[PDB]
């Protein structure tokens, strides 16, 4: 019979660079 | 026969942070 | 029996990163 199914794969690639962060804060007064 | 290929593997790691935001809103005057 | 099969894939890729830190304060009014 055929051998038993091979070992699983390596992980994948990592993951895409997240979003662009939130804007930051208002300036200082003027 | 060799067997079958195995399973994929798992998925990869997650990926880094974000680009950093945009400057802020200009300040009251 | 035969030998195992190959490994198998790759698994997929991960999951997006966080998002970005916030941005840097505004300019001055």
């Amino acid at each position: 019979p055929p051998g038993p199914p091979g070992p699983p794969g390596p992980p994948g690639p990592p993951g895409p660079p997240g979003p662009p962060g939130p804007p930051g804060p208002p300036g200082p007064p003027g």
